[PDB]
Protein backbone atom coordinates (compact mmCIF):
# COMPACT_ATOMS: atom_id res chain seq x y z
CA UNK A 1 0.00 0.00 0.00
CA UNK A 2 0.82 3.72 -0.64
CA UNK A 3 2.27 4.59 2.78
CA UNK A 4 0.80 8.30 2.54
CA UNK A 5 -2.60 7.73 0.68
CA UNK A 6 -4.57 5.38 3.99
CA UNK A 7 -4.13 4.55 7.25
CA UNK A 8 -2.82 0.78 6.71
CA UNK A 9 0.06 -1.41 8.22
CA UNK A 10 2.45 0.54 5.85
CA UNK A 11 1.12 4.23 7.48
CA UNK A 12 3.94 6.82 7.04
CA UNK A 13 3.54 7.96 10.26
CA UNK A 14 4.61 5.08 11.95
CA UNK A 15 7.56 4.76 10.75
CA UNK A 16 8.75 8.11 11.27
CA UNK A 17 7.73 7.66 15.00
CA UNK A 18 9.75 4.35 14.92
CA UNK A 19 12.83 5.93 13.60
CA UNK A 20 12.66 8.55 16.52
CA UNK A 21 11.58 5.56 19.22
CA UNK A 22 14.95 3.87 17.93
CA UNK A 23 16.98 6.71 18.52
CA UNK A 24 15.82 8.08 21.75
CA UNK A 25 13.16 5.91 23.65
CA UNK A 26 14.21 2.88 26.37
CA UNK A 27 13.65 -0.29 24.48
CA UNK A 28 10.69 -1.07 27.42
CA UNK A 29 8.91 1.54 27.41
CA UNK A 30 8.67 1.71 23.32
CA UNK A 31 7.05 -1.57 23.74
CA UNK A 32 5.37 -0.14 26.10
CA UNK A 33 3.88 2.49 23.82
CA UNK A 34 3.03 -0.33 21.25
CA UNK A 35 0.93 -2.24 23.52
CA UNK A 36 -0.90 0.64 24.60
CA UNK A 37 -2.02 1.95 20.82
CA UNK A 38 -2.88 -1.91 20.14
CA UNK A 39 -5.10 -1.94 23.64
CA UNK A 40 -6.95 0.81 22.43
CA UNK A 41 -7.16 -0.37 18.97
CA UNK A 42 -5.63 2.50 17.44
CA UNK A 43 -3.48 0.60 14.96
CA UNK A 44 -4.17 -0.09 11.32
CA UNK A 45 -5.51 -3.34 10.14
CA UNK A 46 -4.22 -5.74 7.04
CA UNK A 47 -7.62 -6.73 5.88
CA UNK A 48 -5.93 -8.73 3.01
CA UNK A 49 -6.59 -12.14 1.65
CA UNK A 50 -4.02 -13.74 2.80
CA UNK A 51 -2.33 -16.54 -0.47
CA UNK A 52 -3.56 -19.49 -0.16
CA UNK A 53 -0.15 -20.73 -1.82
CA UNK A 54 1.23 -19.98 1.92
CA UNK A 55 -0.85 -21.43 4.40
CA UNK A 56 0.32 -24.24 6.71
CA UNK A 57 -0.62 -26.60 8.96
CA UNK A 58 0.96 -28.35 12.16
CA UNK A 59 -2.09 -31.28 12.69
CA UNK A 60 -5.26 -29.57 12.85
CA UNK A 61 -3.93 -26.07 13.41
CA UNK A 62 -4.54 -24.37 10.25
CA UNK A 63 -2.70 -21.05 9.67
CA UNK A 64 -3.97 -18.85 7.50
CA UNK A 65 -0.25 -17.30 6.83
CA UNK A 66 3.23 -18.61 7.96
CA UNK A 67 4.13 -15.26 10.31
CA UNK A 68 3.09 -15.62 14.02
CA UNK A 69 4.48 -13.16 16.48
CA UNK A 70 6.72 -14.90 19.77
CA UNK A 71 6.21 -15.22 23.10
CA UNK A 72 7.49 -12.72 25.37
CA UNK A 73 5.91 -9.86 22.96
CA UNK A 74 1.98 -9.95 24.52
CA UNK A 75 3.24 -11.68 27.85
CA UNK A 76 -0.32 -10.64 29.57
CA UNK A 77 -2.41 -11.31 26.42
CA UNK A 78 -3.91 -7.49 26.33
CA UNK A 79 -3.91 -6.84 22.69
CA UNK A 80 -4.01 -9.92 21.45
CA UNK A 81 -6.89 -8.64 18.58
CA UNK A 82 -4.78 -5.56 17.55
CA UNK A 83 -1.61 -7.62 16.82
CA UNK A 84 -3.17 -10.35 14.80
CA UNK A 85 -4.81 -7.85 12.79
CA UNK A 86 -1.89 -6.01 11.58
CA UNK A 87 -1.55 -9.50 9.52
CA UNK A 88 -0.54 -12.24 11.69
CA UNK A 89 -1.63 -15.61 11.23
CA UNK A 90 -1.35 -16.20 15.50
CA UNK A 91 0.00 -15.14 18.44
CA UNK A 92 1.88 -16.85 21.41
CA UNK A 93 0.75 -15.16 25.04
CA UNK A 94 3.49 -15.09 27.61
CA UNK A 95 5.29 -17.00 29.19
CA UNK A 96 2.54 -16.61 32.22
CA UNK A 97 3.52 -18.04 35.75
CA UNK A 98 0.52 -18.99 38.28
CA UNK A 99 1.45 -16.04 40.24
CA UNK A 100 2.00 -12.39 39.19
CA UNK A 101 5.59 -11.04 39.13
CA UNK A 102 7.43 -8.22 38.52
CA UNK A 103 10.57 -9.53 36.96
CA UNK A 104 14.08 -7.89 37.07
CA UNK A 105 15.02 -4.52 37.89
CA UNK A 106 14.69 -2.12 34.84
CA UNK A 107 16.54 -1.93 32.45
CA UNK A 108 16.03 -4.91 31.04
CA UNK A 109 16.03 -4.75 27.64
CA UNK A 110 18.24 -3.03 24.93
CA UNK A 111 19.01 -2.72 21.28
CA UNK A 112 21.64 -2.73 19.04
CA UNK A 113 20.53 -1.15 16.35
CA UNK A 114 23.83 -1.67 13.42
CA UNK A 115 23.14 -5.53 14.04
CA UNK A 116 19.45 -5.98 14.83
CA UNK A 117 20.12 -7.13 17.91
CA UNK A 118 18.15 -7.42 21.49
CA UNK A 119 19.18 -8.46 24.60
CA UNK A 120 17.26 -9.42 27.52
CA UNK A 121 16.99 -9.91 31.18
CA UNK A 122 13.44 -9.51 31.77
CA UNK A 123 12.82 -12.54 34.00
CA UNK A 124 9.16 -13.52 33.24
CA UNK A 125 7.34 -10.14 33.88
CA UNK A 126 3.67 -11.19 34.27
CA UNK A 127 0.02 -10.34 35.52
CA UNK A 128 0.12 -14.26 36.18
CA UNK A 129 -2.22 -16.88 35.14
CA UNK A 130 -5.57 -15.73 36.36
CA UNK A 131 -5.40 -12.09 35.14
CA UNK A 132 -4.10 -13.47 31.67
CA UNK A 133 -6.95 -16.11 31.48
CA UNK A 134 -9.37 -13.16 32.04
CA UNK A 135 -7.83 -10.94 29.20
CA UNK A 136 -7.84 -14.28 26.73
CA UNK A 137 -11.29 -15.16 27.76
CA UNK A 138 -12.21 -12.01 26.45
CA UNK A 139 -10.62 -12.45 23.42
CA UNK A 140 -12.22 -15.31 22.18
CA UNK A 141 -15.41 -13.67 23.25
CA UNK A 142 -14.74 -11.10 20.92
CA UNK A 143 -13.14 -13.71 18.53
CA UNK A 144 -16.62 -15.03 17.97
CA UNK A 145 -17.94 -12.05 16.99
CA UNK A 146 -15.28 -10.76 14.25
CA UNK A 147 -14.75 -11.67 10.64
CA UNK A 148 -11.19 -10.40 11.10
CA UNK A 149 -9.72 -13.22 14.05
CA UNK A 150 -12.36 -15.97 13.29
CA UNK A 151 -9.42 -18.55 12.15
CA UNK A 152 -6.51 -16.77 14.18
CA UNK A 153 -4.90 -19.01 16.63
CA UNK A 154 -3.91 -18.19 19.82
CA UNK A 155 -0.88 -20.56 21.74
CA UNK A 156 -0.32 -19.74 25.37
CA UNK A 157 3.56 -19.76 26.42
CA UNK A 158 3.83 -21.46 30.16
CA UNK A 159 6.36 -21.20 32.66
CA UNK A 160 7.65 -21.37 36.73
CA UNK A 161 7.26 -18.39 39.16
CA UNK A 162 10.90 -17.42 40.50
CA UNK A 163 10.91 -19.43 43.66
CA UNK A 164 8.86 -22.73 42.40
CA UNK A 165 11.17 -25.92 42.98
CA UNK A 166 9.59 -27.94 41.03
CA UNK A 167 8.70 -27.04 37.45
CA UNK A 168 5.82 -29.27 37.20
CA UNK A 169 3.58 -28.00 39.81
CA UNK A 170 3.32 -24.57 37.85
CA UNK A 171 2.80 -25.69 34.42
CA UNK A 172 0.24 -28.06 35.93
CA UNK A 173 -1.97 -24.84 37.36
CA UNK A 174 -1.11 -22.58 34.10
CA UNK A 175 -2.93 -25.54 32.32
CA UNK A 176 -5.81 -26.40 34.48
CA UNK A 177 -6.46 -22.46 34.54
CA UNK A 178 -5.81 -21.38 30.59
CA UNK A 179 -5.84 -24.81 28.98
CA UNK A 180 -9.48 -24.75 27.74
CA UNK A 181 -8.95 -21.45 25.63
CA UNK A 182 -5.41 -22.20 24.14
CA UNK A 183 -4.75 -23.72 20.44
CA UNK A 184 -1.57 -24.93 22.01
CA UNK A 185 0.40 -24.84 24.75
CA UNK A 186 4.30 -23.76 24.83
CA UNK A 187 6.34 -25.19 27.64
CA UNK A 188 8.84 -22.87 28.64
CA UNK A 189 11.77 -24.72 29.66
CA UNK A 190 14.36 -22.39 27.78
CA UNK A 191 14.68 -18.96 29.31
CA UNK A 192 18.41 -18.00 29.78
CA UNK A 193 16.81 -15.25 32.83
CA UNK A 194 15.43 -17.74 35.09
CA UNK A 195 18.66 -19.47 36.98
CA UNK A 196 18.08 -22.88 36.40
CA UNK A 197 15.25 -23.33 34.18
CA UNK A 198 17.23 -24.78 31.19
CA UNK A 199 18.18 -27.89 33.19
CA UNK A 200 14.57 -29.00 32.40
CA UNK A 201 15.49 -29.92 29.23
CA UNK A 202 18.02 -32.96 30.50
CA UNK A 203 16.26 -36.07 28.56
CA UNK A 204 15.11 -37.60 31.65
CA UNK A 205 13.60 -34.04 33.40
CA UNK A 206 12.29 -33.13 29.60
CA UNK A 207 10.14 -36.36 29.16
CA UNK A 208 8.73 -36.51 32.82
CA UNK A 209 7.78 -32.52 32.53
CA UNK A 210 5.99 -33.00 28.75
CA UNK A 211 4.44 -36.20 29.82
CA UNK A 212 2.92 -34.48 33.19
CA UNK A 213 1.61 -31.66 30.72
CA UNK A 214 0.33 -33.75 28.29
CA UNK A 215 -1.68 -35.78 31.22
CA UNK A 216 -3.15 -32.79 32.40
CA UNK A 217 -4.67 -31.48 29.21
CA UNK A 218 -5.85 -34.92 28.71
CA UNK A 219 -7.29 -34.69 32.14
CA UNK A 220 -9.45 -31.39 31.50
CA UNK A 221 -12.23 -32.95 29.55
CA UNK A 222 -12.47 -35.74 32.38
CA UNK A 223 -12.65 -33.10 35.12
CA UNK A 224 -15.22 -30.85 33.02
CA UNK A 225 -18.27 -25.77 25.23
CA UNK A 226 -15.50 -27.25 27.12
CA UNK A 227 -12.66 -25.91 24.19
CA UNK A 228 -13.12 -22.43 24.15
CA UNK A 229 -10.50 -22.01 21.42
CA UNK A 230 -10.42 -21.63 17.56
CA UNK A 231 -9.56 -25.42 16.85
CA UNK A 232 -12.66 -26.85 19.02
CA UNK A 233 -10.06 -29.11 20.36
CA UNK A 234 -8.01 -29.96 22.84
CA UNK A 235 -4.25 -27.67 22.90
CA UNK A 236 -1.49 -28.98 21.00
CA UNK A 237 1.99 -29.01 23.01
CA UNK A 238 4.89 -27.46 22.15
CA UNK A 239 8.41 -27.00 24.00
CA UNK A 240 10.63 -24.27 23.09
CA UNK A 241 14.00 -25.63 23.08
CA UNK A 242 17.36 -22.94 24.03
CA UNK A 243 20.08 -22.97 21.32
CA UNK A 244 23.13 -23.30 23.63
CA UNK A 245 23.09 -27.17 23.49
CA UNK A 246 25.71 -29.36 22.58
CA UNK A 247 25.07 -32.47 20.02
CA UNK A 248 24.61 -34.53 22.62
CA UNK A 249 22.20 -32.71 24.63
CA UNK A 250 20.43 -32.25 20.94
CA UNK A 251 20.54 -35.69 19.76
CA UNK A 252 18.89 -36.88 23.62
CA UNK A 253 16.12 -34.29 23.42
CA UNK A 254 15.24 -35.64 20.42
CA UNK A 255 14.63 -38.77 21.10
CA UNK A 256 12.10 -37.97 24.51
CA UNK A 257 10.17 -35.81 21.69
CA UNK A 258 10.03 -38.74 19.34
CA UNK A 259 8.73 -41.16 22.26
CA UNK A 260 6.58 -38.40 24.07
CA UNK A 261 4.36 -37.68 20.85
CA UNK A 262 5.23 -34.01 21.19
CA UNK A 263 3.22 -32.42 18.51
CA UNK A 264 5.60 -29.28 18.04
CA UNK A 265 9.06 -28.17 18.99
CA UNK A 266 9.91 -24.15 18.64
CA UNK A 267 13.55 -23.50 17.50
CA UNK A 268 14.62 -21.43 19.39
CA UNK A 269 14.91 -19.06 22.22
CA UNK A 270 17.58 -16.44 22.82
CA UNK A 271 21.46 -17.34 23.55
CA UNK A 272 23.94 -16.38 25.44
CA UNK A 273 26.71 -17.11 23.03
CA UNK A 274 26.79 -13.60 21.38
CA UNK A 275 29.90 -11.79 22.82
CA UNK A 276 30.91 -9.24 19.80
CA UNK A 277 27.97 -7.00 19.86
CA UNK A 278 29.98 -4.25 21.59
CA UNK A 279 27.08 -1.96 23.14
CA UNK A 280 26.03 -5.45 25.06
CA UNK A 281 29.37 -6.04 26.51
CA UNK A 282 28.43 -5.57 30.05
CA UNK A 283 24.76 -6.88 29.97
CA UNK A 284 22.64 -9.56 31.12
CA UNK A 285 20.56 -11.89 29.49
CA UNK A 286 19.70 -13.39 26.09
CA UNK A 287 20.15 -12.24 22.55
CA UNK A 288 17.73 -11.78 20.07
CA UNK A 289 17.44 -10.81 16.33
CA UNK A 290 19.70 -11.21 13.18
CA UNK A 291 23.06 -12.13 15.17
CA UNK A 292 21.11 -15.23 16.11
CA UNK A 293 19.59 -16.32 12.94
CA UNK A 294 22.64 -18.85 11.71
CA UNK A 295 22.67 -20.61 15.14
CA UNK A 296 19.01 -21.27 15.05
CA UNK A 297 18.61 -22.19 11.08
CA UNK A 298 21.35 -24.82 11.89
CA UNK A 299 19.59 -26.02 14.89
CA UNK A 300 16.42 -26.36 12.62
CA UNK A 301 18.15 -28.52 10.41
CA UNK A 302 19.82 -30.29 13.15
CA UNK A 303 16.46 -31.20 14.69
CA UNK A 304 14.63 -32.13 11.65
CA UNK A 305 17.52 -34.63 11.25
CA UNK A 306 17.57 -35.65 14.60
CA UNK A 307 13.65 -36.48 14.72
CA UNK A 308 13.74 -37.94 11.55
CA UNK A 309 10.94 -34.96 9.98
CA UNK A 310 8.58 -36.25 12.02
CA UNK A 311 8.23 -33.13 15.09
CA UNK A 312 6.85 -30.24 13.42
CA UNK A 313 9.19 -26.81 13.59
CA UNK A 314 8.28 -23.45 14.60
CA UNK A 315 10.95 -21.08 13.51
CA UNK A 316 12.15 -18.30 16.09
CA UNK A 317 15.42 -16.68 15.50
CA UNK A 318 16.68 -13.62 12.89
CA UNK A 319 13.94 -13.70 10.27
CA UNK A 320 13.34 -10.01 8.74
CA UNK A 321 13.21 -10.70 5.71
CA UNK A 322 11.24 -13.58 3.03
CA UNK A 323 14.34 -14.62 2.20
CA UNK A 324 15.24 -15.19 6.17
CA UNK A 325 11.59 -17.09 6.40
CA UNK A 326 12.49 -19.21 3.27
CA UNK A 327 15.91 -20.21 4.51
CA UNK A 328 13.80 -21.72 8.00
CA UNK A 329 11.03 -23.04 5.84
CA UNK A 330 13.64 -24.66 3.72
CA UNK A 331 15.50 -25.76 7.18
CA UNK A 332 12.73 -27.78 8.18
CA UNK A 333 10.03 -25.18 9.84
CA UNK A 334 6.27 -25.11 9.30
CA UNK A 335 5.92 -21.65 10.49
CA UNK A 336 7.47 -18.84 11.51
CA UNK A 337 7.39 -16.46 14.48
CA UNK A 338 8.46 -12.93 14.18
CA UNK A 339 9.74 -10.85 17.51
CA UNK A 340 13.02 -8.35 16.31
CA UNK A 341 11.53 -7.77 13.12
CA UNK A 342 8.60 -6.32 14.33
CA UNK A 343 11.09 -4.34 16.43
CA UNK A 344 13.63 -2.62 13.80
CA UNK A 345 10.83 -2.81 11.35
CA UNK A 346 7.22 -1.11 13.25
CA UNK A 347 3.87 -1.80 12.02
CA UNK A 348 4.21 -3.03 8.37
CA UNK A 349 6.51 -5.97 9.46
CA UNK A 350 3.59 -9.01 8.90
CA UNK A 351 2.56 -7.13 5.55
CA UNK A 352 5.87 -6.82 4.26
CA UNK A 353 7.34 -10.43 5.13
CA UNK A 354 4.39 -12.05 3.47
CA UNK A 355 4.78 -10.02 -0.12
CA UNK A 356 8.64 -11.13 -0.20
CA UNK A 357 7.60 -14.58 0.55
CA UNK A 358 5.20 -14.88 -1.88
CA UNK A 359 7.66 -13.00 -4.34
CA UNK A 360 10.37 -15.54 -3.33
CA UNK A 361 8.06 -18.96 -3.55
CA UNK A 362 6.99 -17.78 -7.07
CA UNK A 363 10.38 -16.98 -8.35
CA UNK A 364 11.79 -20.10 -6.63
CA UNK A 365 9.03 -22.47 -8.49
CA UNK A 366 7.60 -23.67 -5.46
CA UNK A 367 3.92 -24.09 -5.71
CA UNK A 368 2.87 -23.64 -2.20
CA UNK A 369 4.83 -23.42 1.11
CA UNK A 370 4.37 -26.57 1.67
CA UNK A 371 6.29 -28.10 -0.91
CA UNK A 372 9.56 -25.78 0.42
CA UNK A 373 9.39 -27.60 3.84
CA UNK A 374 12.76 -29.26 4.77
CA UNK A 375 13.79 -28.71 0.95
CA UNK A 376 17.11 -27.99 2.15
CA UNK A 377 17.68 -31.86 2.91
C1 LIG B 1 12.11 -8.70 25.46
C2 LIG B 1 11.93 -10.16 25.11
C3 LIG B 1 11.21 -11.02 25.90
C4 LIG B 1 11.00 -12.34 25.63
N1 LIG B 1 10.18 -13.09 26.42
C5 LIG B 1 10.03 -14.42 26.09
C6 LIG B 1 9.13 -15.17 26.76
O1 LIG B 1 8.46 -14.78 27.75
N2 LIG B 1 8.99 -16.50 26.45
C7 LIG B 1 9.62 -17.05 25.37
O2 LIG B 1 9.42 -18.23 25.14
N3 LIG B 1 10.45 -16.26 24.65
C8 LIG B 1 10.64 -14.97 25.01
N4 LIG B 1 11.44 -14.20 24.24
C9 LIG B 1 12.09 -14.80 23.07
C10 LIG B 1 11.41 -14.58 21.71
O3 LIG B 1 10.11 -15.22 21.82
C11 LIG B 1 12.16 -15.16 20.53
O4 LIG B 1 12.26 -16.59 20.67
C12 LIG B 1 13.55 -14.53 20.33
O5 LIG B 1 13.42 -13.14 20.55
C13 LIG B 1 14.20 -14.84 19.00
O6 LIG B 1 13.41 -14.29 17.92
P1 LIG B 1 13.85 -12.95 17.13
O7 LIG B 1 15.34 -13.12 16.79
O8 LIG B 1 12.85 -12.82 15.99
O9 LIG B 1 13.60 -11.84 18.13
C14 LIG B 1 11.60 -12.87 24.50
C15 LIG B 1 12.35 -12.02 23.67
C16 LIG B 1 12.50 -10.67 23.97
C17 LIG B 1 13.37 -9.87 23.04
C1 LIG C 1 12.93 -4.65 22.38
C2 LIG C 1 12.12 -3.55 23.08
O1 LIG C 1 10.99 -3.24 22.28
C3 LIG C 1 11.27 -2.08 21.47
O2 LIG C 1 12.35 -1.49 21.46
C4 LIG C 1 10.10 -1.98 20.47
N1 LIG C 1 9.05 -2.87 20.50
C5 LIG C 1 8.24 -2.59 19.48
C6 LIG C 1 7.00 -3.34 19.18
C7 LIG C 1 8.75 -1.52 18.75
C8 LIG C 1 8.24 -0.95 17.45
C9 LIG C 1 7.40 0.34 17.67
C10 LIG C 1 6.87 0.94 16.53
C11 LIG C 1 6.06 2.06 16.68
C12 LIG C 1 5.80 2.58 17.94
C13 LIG C 1 4.91 3.84 18.08
F1 LIG C 1 4.02 3.72 19.04
F2 LIG C 1 5.71 4.89 18.36
F3 LIG C 1 4.34 4.06 16.94
C14 LIG C 1 6.28 1.95 19.13
C15 LIG C 1 7.11 0.81 18.97
C16 LIG C 1 10.00 -1.14 19.35
C17 LIG C 1 10.92 -0.03 18.91
O1 LIG D 1 11.27 -13.43 30.73
C1 LIG D 1 12.34 -13.32 29.98
O2 LIG D 1 13.39 -12.85 30.51
C2 LIG D 1 12.59 -14.16 28.74
C3 LIG D 1 11.94 -15.40 28.66
C4 LIG D 1 12.31 -16.25 27.59
O3 LIG D 1 11.86 -17.35 27.41
N1 LIG D 1 13.31 -15.84 26.78
C5 LIG D 1 13.92 -14.62 26.90
O4 LIG D 1 14.83 -14.26 26.19
N2 LIG D 1 13.59 -13.78 27.91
Amino acid sequence: ADPFESYNPEFFLYDIFLKFCLKYIDGEICHDLFLLLGKYNILPYDTSNDSIYACTNIKHLDFINPFGVAAGFDKNGVCIDSILKLGFSFIEIGTITPRGQTGNAKPRIFRDVESRSIINSCGFNNMGCDKVTENLILFRKRQEEDKLLSKHIVGVSIGKNKDTVNIVDDLKYCINKIGRYADYIAINVSSPNTPGLRDNQEAGKLKNIILSVKEEIDNLEKNNFLWFNTTKKKPLVFVKLAPDLNQEQKKEIADVLLETNIDGMIISNTTTQINDIKSFENKKGGVSGAKLKDISTKFICEMYNYTNKQIPIIASGGIFSGLDALEKIEAGASVCQLYSCLVFNGMKSAVQIKRELNHLLYQRGYYNLKEAIGRKH
